[PDB]
């Protein structure tokens, strides 16, 4: 809508207070005009019809419990946008400042979130397996990253190329969590998963096997579930990415870590320059080696660590 840019305040899913960019025209709308062509947050009103209604509020204060998922979707989209702009010089997900749209309160008891090709969508959870999914900054950045991947490499959501697609989203969701300094870790979804149980998460990058996901290529899932295991086999790449950043010895293979900043630079380059819609794990390795080569030289420690990390998870 057309109006005056302003700033409101509210409380997120975890009860923390934050400022959010809104737009004023009779009502105050969740429309942030300070980033690209805008960040827009919508209310799906427990239906499955999308996008729903641009979020309208009478007084620019968002402290109602119904408000919480919208506050976080809107705010964390902004943070994710800032990460791509400040760190990788990328303007929104398409590189030309496309508007970012999210709907919250999607359906009833919906325990997922997703990018649907045009926008992000967040369930409220059922209150025991998940609380509202926009409460997790690694979740929001994971989904938004799917949009980045779709406009660049175009990795198909099937088999190995789909596992790569999921791992990239876990990797950048995590880097964005570290960027925001939001109690960062190498786990996925810990802030919104199982509010009854502390210390757990949906997936772990540092030790995928903790939840039954493979951490070596020899253990990859080869059946048909989950589109050929796109959320399962991602553990092999997540573990590789964790090793490149943090170092470690895994199945007897030792990796010298090069840290988060270089991990992000290497993977962002692989993603935007070398990967294609049908890339498999072996092609990911070549893309990553070539990226680190471009950036740091063929005899650098950085190239060496990328090679050892993929050797450690059995990807040749
Ligand atoms: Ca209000
Ligand atoms: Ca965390
Ligand atoms: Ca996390
Ligand atoms: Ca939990
Ligand atoms: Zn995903």
């Amino acid at each position: 809508i057309t109006g005056t840019s302003t700033v409101g305040v509210g409380r997120g899913v975890l009860g923390d207070q934050k400022n959010i960019n809104t737009t004023y025209s009779t009502y105050y709308y969740l429309q942030d005009n300070t980033r690209g062509n805008g960040i827009f947050t919508y209310d799906a009103k427990y239906r499955t019809t999308l996008p729903g209604s641009l979020w309208a509020d009478a007084d620019n204060q968002f402290f109602a419990s119904y408000d919480a998922p919208a506050v976080d979707a809107h705010y964390y989209a902004g943070v994710t946008y800032d990460y791509y702009k400040n760190v990788h010089n990328r303007l929104s997900y398409d590189g030309n400042n496309a508007a970012i749209r999210s709907s919250v309160h999607y359906s009833q008891g919906y325990n997922n979130a997703f990018w649907n090709g045009s926008q992000m969508v967040y369930g409220d959870g059922d209150g025991q397996t998940f609380i509202p999914l926009s409460g997790g900054i690694d979740v929001v950045a994971h989904e938004l990253t799917h949009a980045v991947t779709d406009y660049t490499a175009g990795l198909i959501y099937q088999n190995e190329s789909g596992a790569i697609n999921e791992a990239i989203s876990d990797i950048f969701g995590t880097l964005v969590e570290f960027y925001a300094n939001k109690n960062p870790d190498w786990e996925i979804g810990e802030d919104v998963y199982t509010p009854g149980i502390s210390g757990d998460s949906l997936r772990s990058m540092s030790d995928p096997a903790k939840y039954g996901d493979p951490d070596h290529y020899s253990k990859r899932y080869t059946g048909t579930q989950d589109n050929g295991g796109v959320h399962i086999n991602s553990g092999i790449i997540n573990k590789a990415a964790y090793l490149i950043s943090q170092g470690g010895t895994h199945y007897g293979v030792s990796v010298v870590g090069i840290g988060r900043d270089k991990l992000g630079k290497i993977f962002y380059r692989a993603l935007t320059q070398y990967l294609t819609p049908t890339s498999n794990f072996s092609q990911l390795r070549a893309a990553a080696v070539q990226s680190a080569t471009d950036l740091y030289g063929s005899t650098s420690q950085e190239v060496a660590s990328v090679k050892q990390a993929f050797d450690a998870v059995g990807v040749k």
